[PDB]
């Protein structure tokens, strides 16, 4: 009934790609992406409890998750003075690697029939609504309808993803201050032999600790010396060309205008600090196959999605910005106790209609 071009092969566009031929074989469902088969950014990647039973985790869709080798964490830790202050976490935490869980995404829409060609080049927003029905647009954070244009926000703290061989059996929430200014660690592991560590500081550290002029090797030294005990000499290993950044958070105001939706990082980004990035790009897949498939008509689907997407990218937005501010501010929180500090850190959403209830019931809908 339909020709759906998919532009970007990461969780969102991979989910949705698959969970739509399910839901309409016949359809002709095709991915394309920009870079290589073999470049996945990131380590690893927290997400919300276990496969199969909780349906925004993209571990839920892979027949066999556990051939991943994700780690179910039950613990949170934040340190604050050296003090660790242990808590169960409410859900469990599940940390697996993004290469793989990438990569045994895409060998699922493969298996069920949609091809996925890499490196494809840029196309005109003429030769698409030409060549197709529908355009997904899920290339995370090109040409597109005027009212689909984003709102860019750069965060103030430096940030940058580190892999590291020491094990991070809860998920760790560590602060450090420095001579040069305020270090944030967020640490878990999600494999037999990784963890994630993202370092975000402060814009007068990342410039007292001398960061930009530092070689990688030397940033990465300096990084695992104020983590010392951490990290127990365990370096710090980045990706090729991802060094320090400033978060991007990109929203729109529409998420669909003419052929052209968005899903995923495309539609909303926000703040990893709440780490709900994949579990968005699960829930809007998932709804966009929903509306798509609940009424016959496209156009009326697609301002279906757009009135229920938006929202609930924006309350994520909301929360995220919420979370990635307090960070911003937290070199003023650091002569509080553990305890007041994590009080603070609890309450920094607080304000905020939950996210997990709008989210539930949004999958509600798009499950039933
Ligand atoms: C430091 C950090 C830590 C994070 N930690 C977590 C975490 O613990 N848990 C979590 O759930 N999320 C986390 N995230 C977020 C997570 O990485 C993303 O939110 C998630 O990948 C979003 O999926 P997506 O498919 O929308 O985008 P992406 O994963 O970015 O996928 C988009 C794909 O499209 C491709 N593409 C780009 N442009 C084009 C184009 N023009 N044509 C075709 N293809 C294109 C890209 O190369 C990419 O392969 C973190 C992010 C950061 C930066």
């Amino acid at each position: 009934s339909m020709k759906i071009l998919v532009i970007g092969a990461g969780p969102a566009g991979l989910i949705f790609a698959s969970q739509m031929k399910q839901a309409q074989p016949g359809w002709d469902i095709s991915i394309v992406e920009k870079n290589t088969q073999e470049e996945v950014l990131g380590w690893g990647v927290v997400l919300p409890g276990r496969p199969p039973r909780h349906p925004a985790n993209p571990l839920s869709y892979l027949e066999q998750p556990e051939r991943l080798n994700p780690q179910y964490l039950e613990e949170f830790k934040l340190v604050h003075h050296d003090q660790p202050n242990l808590m169960s976490t409410g859900v469990t935490l599940c940390g697996v690697e993004r290469r793989g869980l990438v990569q045994a995404l895409r060998a699922k829409c493969v298996a069920a029939g949609i091809a996925i060609s890499y490196e494809t080049p840029p196309a005109s927003q003429a030769q698409l609504e030409a060549e197709y029905d529908l355009v997904v647009v899920a290339n995370g954070v090109l040409q597109l309808p005027p009212s689909l244009a984003p709102q860019i926000d750069f965060g103030r703290n430096k940030y940058i993803w580190y892999g590291t061989t020491q094990l991070f059996d809860q998920m760790n929430l560590v602060f450090r201050s420095n001579a040069q200014g305020m270090f944030i660690g967020h640490a878990y592991r999600y494999s037999d032999t990784m963890s994630t560590f993202v370092v975000e500081c402060d814009e007068q550290a990342y410039a007292r600790a001398e960061l930009e002029m530092r070689s990688e090797r030397d940033a990465a030294a300096y990084i695992a010396k104020v983590f010392e005990a951490e990290l127990g000499g365990h370096a710090l290993v980045s990706q090729p060309g991802q060094g320090w950044r400033n978060f991007m958070t990109l929203s729109r105001e529409r998420a669909c205008e003419g052929k052209f939706v968005l899903i995923g990082d495309a539609l909303q980004s926000g703040h990893f600090s709440i780490g709900h990035g994949t579990t968005m790009a699960v829930v809007l897949a998932l709804l966009l196959v929903k509306t798509l498939s609940a009424d016959t008509d496209p156009v009326a689907a697609l301002d279906n999605f757009n009135a229920r997407a938006l929202p609930l990218a924006h309350l994520f937005r909301d929360h995220a910005n919420s979370s990635r501010l307090w960070f911003e501010s937290v070199a003023e929180r650091m002569e509080l106790s553990n305890a007041d500090l994590t009080a603070s850190f609890d309450a920094r959403r607080k304000d905020l209609p939950p996210l997990q209830d709008a989210l539930m019931a949004s999958l509600g809908y798009a499950l039933g």
